């Protein structure tokens, strides 16, 4: 089985993991407390520290809100190369000088920040998207990593939309808040 990393705890990773062991991955899970998150998956499931997690895949899902992404930095030098997903979202339309997408890849510039699955619901992951809205709009300025990532949503069985570089990250991001 290949192994697909997610950083963080929450309902999101907790429903990633659901879809990712659903469609065939392993999972590992990178967290602050190990110990503790480990009882929020099943035993299937690698619940290990950050920088461990890291050493047992290359693509990762960022489960985490832009405002902890700073809590990250310091494994900058283990990331290198890595394909991180930006899953992220904000309270506002156009909230900061920058997509979250594009902050995430100023934090870690020998990385490759693709943009993916923020418009997803945790309970989408879950259920199944509706049969009318399986799409989920991915972005990277690196083309290889950026197929990489449309060929996972293929096999969690989405429909990936391709809109090209890093620069579509802000409006994707603005898409849930829209209508
Ligand atoms: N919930 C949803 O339905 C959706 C969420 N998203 C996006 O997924 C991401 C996670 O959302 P959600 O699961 O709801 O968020 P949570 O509020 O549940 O936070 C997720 C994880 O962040 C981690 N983390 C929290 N604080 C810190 C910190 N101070 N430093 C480092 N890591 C920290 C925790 O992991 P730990 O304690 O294990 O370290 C925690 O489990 C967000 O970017 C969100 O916008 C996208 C679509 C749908």
């Amino acid at each position: 089985k290949v192994t697909v990393g997610v950083i963080g705890s929450g309902d999101f990773a907790k429903s990633l993991t659901i879809r990712l062991i659903r469609c065939g991955y392993h999972v590992v899970i990178g967290s602050r407390n190990p110990k503790s998150a480990s009882e929020s998956f099943p035993h299937v499931v690698d619940v290990t520290h950050h920088e461990d997690a890291l050493t047992k895949t290359n693509i990762i899902f960022v489960a985490i809100h832009r405002e902890h992404y700073t809590s990250l930095s310091d494994l900058r030098h283990l990331l290198v190369g890595k394909i991180l997903i930006d899953v992220s979202n904000n309270m506002r339309i156009n909230q900061y000088p920058e997509s979250n997408a594009e902050y995430l890849a100023s934090l870690f510039p020998d990385s490759l920040i693709v943009k993916g699955f923020n418009v997803v619901s945790a309970w989408a992951l879950q259920l199944g998207p509706k049969d009318a809205s399986r799409q989920v709009y991915i972005c990277s300025n690196n083309i290889q990593a950026r197929q990489q990532v449309i060929e996972l949503a293929r096999q969690l069985n989405f429909i990936p939309i391709d809109l090209g570089s890093l620069s579509s990250a802000r409006e994707i991001e603005n898409l849930p808040l829209r209508l």
